[PDB]
């Protein structure tokens, strides 16, 4: 509350640590479905169904251009990638499996780095 400061969790390395996590996501062998935006012209249903598309390249652009106010907004975008994937792809499809793998991969990194 006013003039009553809760102790300051050190966020000075968050940008660098998120960047390192994203690099590891980007270079994972199962990242291939998530590297670029889904092509909304060529993939039926996606534009109408997936209200907030997201992908690694877009996250990287946002991270590099100061568009994440904090680490939680970054993690929400990463999760959105995988939440979209689950909405659209069957769990045992290649892309659906890729998504489940990447989410697990992401969340261990997230917990280890920040929790
Ligand atoms: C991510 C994601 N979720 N669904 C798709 C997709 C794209 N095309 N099709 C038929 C899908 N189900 N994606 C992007 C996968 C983009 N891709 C395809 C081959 N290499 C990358």
């Amino acid at each position: 509350s006013m003039s009553v400061k809760k102790p300051k969790r050190d966020d000075s390395k968050d940008l660098a640590l998120c960047s390192m996590i994203l690099t590891e996501m980007e270079t994972h062998e199962d990242a291939w479905p998530f590297l670029l935006p889904v092509n909304l012209k060529l993939v039926p249903g996606y534009k109408k169904v997936i209200k907030k598309p997201m992908d690694f390249s877009t996250i990287r652009e946002k991270l590099s251009s100061g568009q994440y106010p904090n680490l939680e907004t970054f993690a929400l975008d990463v999760r959105l990638v995988f939440d979209n994937c689950e909405t659209f792809n069957e769990d045992d499809s290649d892309i659906g499996r890729a998504g489940h793998n990447m989410r697990k991969y992401f969340e261990k990194k997230w917990t280890d780095t920040f929790k």
